Formats: structure tokens, C-alpha cells, sequence
């Protein structure tokens, strides 16, 4: 059982020592797609980059390139499109993702500043007046209403294709405490915020993937995916404790490089199952 292995773990500070292990365990697949010159101004980080087996692509003639990735989960029957914070020249393509993908919700685990440093485009209109107009991919977005609560703020917006006229409505969950260094003290508010995402619908099949995305796409998105598979295999398995997170982080690397930035983000992703089973068992 995994709470007491978080026991030993935490007793004996191995940590780093597992977070290690795993880092050399972790598949390596090419990423050429990503590496193309014509290509450079579409990553935020240089040394983050999708596998071109399990990259989007934009339908769009001309460069169907976003950094992007599809982590399918076979046995949870989940899906999730983890991605960067989108560039200012790159907004246009995430909705064009949005719209191809059919995803009912985006969820957003950093702020557009973190450390004095812009970590994300402003992607999203902040008033119901001023719509946004993405040229480039023929989208238009209006805020419909926000709600704003003490640690994340969920956002209706409409999504419109300027060219066949068709409206969705996306969601948007925007946790906003996520703390500039380390990760939250208690699982308690992200817990929170993972079911009601759950609760809206846009985790569920009868949709295409959620898109998840902190500033890189690995770190804080790659705890929200785990805890959320881990919580689904120990509701679908006769036996719960048969759940191993290690398995579980590898088996979603083979989708996404780095996925889990820190020992602080591993040992934070066993507290938030751990925490969550109870409510769950
Ligand atoms: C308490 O988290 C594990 C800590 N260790 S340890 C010795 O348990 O691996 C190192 C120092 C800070 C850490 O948070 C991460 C590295």
C-alpha cells in the first residue's frame, strides 16, 4: 500500500532518490517534428518538446505544429491533451486545437505572471464586451461569466467558428494558488478543484480530451493527470492498493517527456491520492 511506502519514503528522505529512478527508467522517443527551424518560435522552452507519436497536429495546411501531447490511459479510459502556455503567436493555434480536439473544458494550473516573469499569453478575454478575434485561425471567444472563488475561478466562454458559424461552449478551470516556489502545503484545495472538474463534465468520454497546461506542460498538468488516472483505476480495480503511482507516472511518459518536474511535485502527487482514496473508500 502506497501510504505506507510514502511512510518509508518520507522517514528514510528518499525522494530525490525515487524522482531519480524514475527520470532514468523514462522513455525516450523522437521528437522531430518539434526540432524543424520553421518550428523554433512555436516552444516556449527549448528542451520541452512533444513525441511525434503522440503529438496534435493542427489540421491547417500550411504547419500542422503545436506543442502538444495526447496521454491516452487505456485502463481508466481517460484522455488528456497536455500542452504549453500558449505564445503570443501561438494563441490562434490553441483555440484551433480546442475547436479540432472537441474538448468541453481547458484547465490552467499557473498565473499568466509568476516571478516576475509572463509564464503564459493572456489567451482569454476578461470582460463580456471585448471579445477576442483570433485572424490567423478564424475563432472568435466571449467571456460568458466567471466565477471567482478563493483558490480557482471557472470561466464559461463561447467558442466560435467564424467560417461555418457553429458556437461551443468551453469551460475553463483556472487554479490560481498554485505558490511560485515548492507546491501547496495541503492536497486539500486541488482535490477540490480536480472534482469539479470531474463534476462539469469535461473528463468524460462523451467529449473529446480536457487540455491541461501550466507554463511548460509537464510539471504542475503531469500531478493533475496522475492523481486524476490513480483515482480512476483505484474506483475500476477489485483490488485498490493493486495502484502504483511509479507504474502509473512511466506508463504517462511514454506520451510526454518530464512529466512530474520535481521530488516536491511526486511526493505532493502520493499525498493528493492518498488524501483523495479516503474520499473515495
Ligand atoms: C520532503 O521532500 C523530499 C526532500 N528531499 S529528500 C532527502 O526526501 O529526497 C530533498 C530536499 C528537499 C525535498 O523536498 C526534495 C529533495
Amino acid at each position: 500500500e502506497m501510504e505506507k511506502e510514502f511512510e518509508q519514503i518520507d522517514k528514510s528522505g528518499s525522494w530525490a532518490a525515487i524522482y531519480q529512478d524514475i527520470r532514468h527508467e523514462a522513455s525516450d522517443f523522437p521528437s522531430r517534428v518539434a526540432k524543424l527551424p520553421k518550428n523554433k518560435n512555436r516552444n516556449r522552452y527549448r528542451d520541452v518538446s512533444p513525441f511525434d507519436h503522440s503529438r496534435i497536429k493542427l489540421h491547417q495546411e500550411d504547419n500542422d505544429y503545436i506543442n502538444a501531447s495526447l496521454i491516452k490511459m487505456e485502463e481508466a479510459q481517460r484522455s488528456y491533451i497536455l500542452t504549453q502556455g500558449p505564445l503570443p503567436n501561438t494563441v490562434g493555434h490553441f483555440w484551433e486545437m480546442v475547436w479540432e480536439q472537441k474538448s468541453r473544458g481547458v484547465v490552467m494550473l499557473n498565473r499568466v505572471m509568476e516571478k516576475g516573469s509572463l509564464k503564459c499569453a493572456q489567451y482569454w478575454p476578461q470582460k463580456e464586451e471585448k471579445e477576442m478575434i483570433f485572424e490567423d485561425t478564424n475563432l472568435k471567444l466571449t467571456l460568458i461569466s466567471e466565477d471567482i472563488k478563493s483558490y480557482y475561478t471557472v470561466r464559461q466562454l463561447e467558442l466560435e467558428n467564424l467560417t461555418t458559424q457553429e458556437t461551443r461552449e468551453i469551460l475553463h478551470f483556472h487554479y490560481t494558488t498554485w505558490p511560485d516556489f515548492g507546491v501547496p502545503e495541503s492536497p486539500a484545495s486541488f482535490l477540490n478543484f480536480l472534482f469539479k472538474v470531474r463534476e462539469s463534465g469535461s473528463l468524460s468520454p462523451e467529449h473529446g480530451p480536457v487540455v491541461v497546461h501550466c507554463s511548460a506542460g509537464i510539471g504542475r498538468s503531469g500531478t493533475f493527470c496522475l492523481a486524476d488516472t490513480c483515482l480512476l483505476l483505484m474506483d475500476k480495480r477489485k483490488d485498490p492498493s493493486s495502484v502504483d503511482i511509479k507504474k502509473v507516472l512511466l506508463e504517462m511518459r511514454k506520451f510526454r517527456m518530464g512529466l512530474i518536474q520535481t521530488a516536491d511535485q511526486l511526493r505532493f502527487s502520493y499525498l493528493a491520492v492518498i488524501e483523495g482514496a479516503k474520499f473515495i473508500m
